[PDB]
């Protein structure tokens, strides 16, 4: 049958399902225990991490504005999404989705990483942009199984540590 | 780098190309030799063929109505796409997209096939309802890839011959 349901309108749905767009990664998964993971994720988020997605993700700003910092051949940059714009990352490319404005929806649209594929969860330095730490994952949950780490980093002076210049990462806040 | 280019305006893009939407297919391929597919089909279209994916599909009526014909235990149906709904087809489920509206605009996304994996397009019969002819691939190009068959089909009285009843399938004009 129809597992996923019937079709339904994606715009109402937001707007019902408003007030479940809360922080430290904002999401909201649409449909469950699919292969296509389609989460719609608002504003404001508290992202001072880079995800290294084994696999392409897709993005299309339905409603509002943000953008995304990410490492080009090693140096810092950032994608700017302006409403209505979709872009597609390539696999690995680390991004550091920030959305600030409140009452902002973007489709964010991935897959189910396979069993023995992992995603990682970088952090660089500010002063010596050095991978401050890093953390590889069988993903189970881009909606319920994120913020359990940022916590025990935001939490840990040790790991937060620049290995190479040793200045320590704000973290919980930037 | 960012092989798929950076961001860029839905919206507008779909108004530029919005010449490049045509028949039997009307697809449209947004990025290309990706993994997630994301193909823009616009209408009219003319599909009397019943695609068997392998894999999930996900829909966006971003613009206009359509609908799908499916299969549900082994009933014939229809999904609506209603402007800005969305659905997320499950694996197999066969469908038959039904875009006429002129002016019209999904987003369609799909997973490239893996090698081994194919996708089937059938046919059944209007009075008994029997399979009619049944066809499968190693799918590479879900724009340029697709009418060569439906080509044959049409053109092959012996293939739209039902099994069952004997009655021939209209064919390239239902
Ligand atoms: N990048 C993201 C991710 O990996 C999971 C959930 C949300 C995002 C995002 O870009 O907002
Ligand atoms: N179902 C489709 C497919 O398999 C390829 C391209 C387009 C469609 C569609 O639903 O329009
Ligand atoms: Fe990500
Ligand atoms: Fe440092
Ligand atoms: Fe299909
Ligand atoms: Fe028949």
């Amino acid at each position: 049958m129809l597992t996923y349901g019937a079709p339904f309108n994606f715009p109402r749905w937001i707007d019902e399902h408003a007030h479940l767009l809360k922080p430290p990664v904002g999401n909201r998964q649409v449909w469950q225990d699919s292969d296509f993971i389609v989460t719609v994720v608002g504003g404001p988020n508290h992202r001072t991490d880079y995800h290294d997605d084994p696999l392409e993700e897709f993005f299309y700003q339905l409603r509002g504005n943000a953008y995304l910092n990410l490492w080009v051949d090693g140096r810092r940059e950032r994608a700017d999404l302006k409403e209505g714009d979709i872009f597609l990352l390539p696999p690995h490319v680390r991004h550091s989705p920030q959305r600030p404005e409140a009452g902002s929806a973007c489709l964010v649209i991935e897959r189910q990483r396979p069993a023995g594929m992992l995603d990682g969860f970088e952090w660089y330095c500010d002063a010596c942009g050095h991978l401050v730490h890093r953390v590889e994952v069988q993903l189970k949950s881009i909606v319920t199984d994120l913020p359990p780490l940022f916590e025990s980093f935001y939490a840990s002076e040790d790991k937060r540590r620049c290995p190479h210049c040793g200045q320590v990462h704000p973290g919980r806040a930037a």
